[PDB]
RNA sequence: ACGAGAACAUACGUUCUUUGAACCAAGCUUCAACUCC
């Protein structure tokens, strides 16, 4: 009757869930040799192409 | 040359007073952002 736990998840292999967003080939991506890959913020981008 | 001739069943008067359409009641249940190239 009303057993709660705390289950620890620890990922062996890599764990990847869902998100709803397909980020393009140039949307927002940059990898390098420095082998980063930096996500821009979705509206500031353009509200700066704005000016 | 009528038991007749005259004579308003009329006057005054709130269908009114008191009163919760209330009470109890999870928009919830089962549900992998996944599948194949």
């Amino acid at each position: 009757m009303k057993k709660t736990y705390r289950v620890t998840l620890t990922a062996l292999g890599p764990i990847f869930i869902g998100g709803g967003e397909k980020l393009k080939k140039y949307e927002y991506i940059f990898d390098k040799q420095k082998k980063v890959a930096h996500m821009i913020d979705h509206t500031k981008f353009t509200k700066y192409l704005l000016e």
